[PDB]
């Protein structure tokens, strides 16, 4: 086989979509085409492409915010994870979540907020405990409480529909940071409907610099994640298993920086 | 095996994300799962994807906005298309297209627009050939000269940092319709961008009431494409090719309908 399975929490996150694109280019560089498979953040739709991609003889697979642990301990095809750590013996890429979540407090902090609220992801994702815990040193050194939300799942479709519980008091923080661009899109929307003006009453920053920050208006203040490097390094990396060339089985964490737009003031 | 592989022609676009999810929730209730494949309306990766799908050995194909035909030919694995039609011996599904562009222009005519302009999609996709068409006639039965700018791709990330000549003259028009919701999010930044209200100065129609129109402010007015009917019904049709039930090899056209939100004054 030359394909490669890319598991997709799912690609509604542009996000996801846009890894999905970059990761195409590089494996197509060396060869290999893929089969994306949506597992829509759920332990076992995972485990089912899991099943079924070894079924089908992919080459590699690429695991995506994993849940399971377990069921790759016997599989026998290469794997490389992004984010979330399975095995001791299967290599985790990921982005510098923990100083990215600092860089979003100093950030907003450097920009005179003082009550700030951080919505934070679903505890199951490594990167988004990566961002809180970031963010919450980072008040930590500056004496300042924080007030958080969290939201269960990552975006989809049904959260248009849904409420925040005394959305009325959201407009009274300084400072948001939401845990990525998709989900700060959403918080937006609902701040716009309630007549809030961004960032004369509120700043917001995002992460990833998915398309959504500038798609949307004002543009939003983000945390880069370096999709080009991330696609090359799990293609690269998921290549030596593949061919059995040696590599020290650790971390590989990408350097993340501030883009700032107009959702902060400067 | 009990996989069907799904192409994908864009998988940035938020249609294509919300029509693979909900295709592979009624592919799991016939007891199959998917594999997802970018095509990015490339003729040479549709046929890349055709022949490792075939080495695969799936149990059917969802084509999608295909640009081939005669590389189907005898591959004796059961295809449907979505929207494009192939060979005269494949079934294609799509929403009614041609309705739908005459809806949009009777819409905008009706909130009285007479400076019209219709951004129109890629001349290979057939459904964006019959919005235009409808959009058209709808036009000429009122005796109104419409203007036309014509996209060559459907959403790609790049159109973020690419611009419309004479961006600054759009404003002068009452009423846009554009070829779909992710690129009416892009127009509408544009405008925005130079500080023009909506829909007070332009009013905007999509189409596909994808997620995007609803994340968009004001939020979008826009052609409804029925994804859960679709999704059904290529399901059911490609379940019936690879079981040998009869069906006759025709067109199954969906309808649509419009959905009135804040880009057009109610
Ligand atoms: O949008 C992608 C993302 O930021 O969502 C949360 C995190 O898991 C991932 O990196
Ligand atoms: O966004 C999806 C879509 O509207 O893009 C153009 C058309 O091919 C398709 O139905
Ligand atoms: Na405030
Ligand atoms: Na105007």
């Amino acid at each position: 086989s030359k394909t490669i399975g890319l598991m997709v929490p799912n690609i509604s996150n542009p996000f996801f979509n846009q890894m999905a694109s970059v990761i195409e280019e590089y494996a197509k560089n060396k060869g290999y085409t893929l089969f994306l498979c949506n597992t829509d953040d759920d332990k076992e739709k995972e485990k089912t492409y899991l099943e079924v991609l070894q079924s089908h003889r992919v080459a590699g697979i690429i695991a995506s915010r994993s849940q399971c642990e377990d069921e790759y301990a016997n599989i026998d095809i290469p794997v490389v994870a992004f984010e979330n750590h399975i095995l001791d013996n299967i290599i985790t890429i990921s982005s510098d979540n923990y100083n990215g979540g600092r860089m979003a407090f100093d950030h907003l902090y450097e920009k005179g907020c003082r009550k700030i609220l951080h919505i934070k992801g679903p505890e199951v994702f490594e990167a988004t405990e990566l961002r809180y815990k970031g963010f919450l040193d980072g008040a930590r050194a500056k004496d300042l409480e924080i007030d958080f939300i969290e939201f269960q799942h990552d975006f989809q479709v049904k959260m248009l529909e849904e409420d925040i519980n005394s959305m009325k008091d959201i407009v009274n923080y300084d400072g948001i940071f939401v845990f990525n661009d998709i989900a700060a899109a959403t918080v937006m929307r609902a701040l716009k409907k309630r007549g809030v003006s961004i960032p004369q009453e509120v700043q917001i920053i995002g992460f990833d610099n998915s398309f959504i920050g500038e798609l949307l208006y004002p543009s939003l203040t983000t945390i880069n994640q370096p999709i080009e490097a991330l696609a090359y390094t799990i293609i690269e990396l998921l290549i030596k298993i593949i061919n059995g060339e040696g590599v020290l089985i650790e971390d590989y964490i990408m350097e993340v920086k501030l883009i700032e737009r107009e959702t902060t003031i400067s």
